[PDB]
């Protein structure tokens, strides 16, 4: 009930092509969310609030946005994204 994972981005993509997401509306109801773990579902990873990732092949992937707050606790949430040739 504390924390909350919040991902924003496009529902879909081409491939090869930068797309950026954001965990911006993320939020601890009392404190602060200190780091952002994304997953982008094609083994590849990144940190920090607005990441931003390229697929290198068709599919739909399942983004992972981990985010941890200043008592340690942490939540995850999910976006599904259908990328095109």
């Amino acid at each position: 009930g504390g924390t909350i994972a919040k991902v924003t981005g496009p529902s879909t993509g081409a491939v090869g092509r930068n797309i950026e997401f954001s965990g911006k509306d993320s939020k601890d109801e009392d404190g602060k969310i200190v780091s952002y773990d994304w997953d982008f579902g094609d083994g590849a990873t990144s940190r920090g609030k607005n990441s931003v990732h390229a697929y290198k092949k068709a599919g739909t992937y399942n983004v992972t946005l981990k985010v941890t707050d200043d008592k340690g606790a942490t939540a995850t949430e999910s976006f599904t994204i259908e990328i095109k040739n």
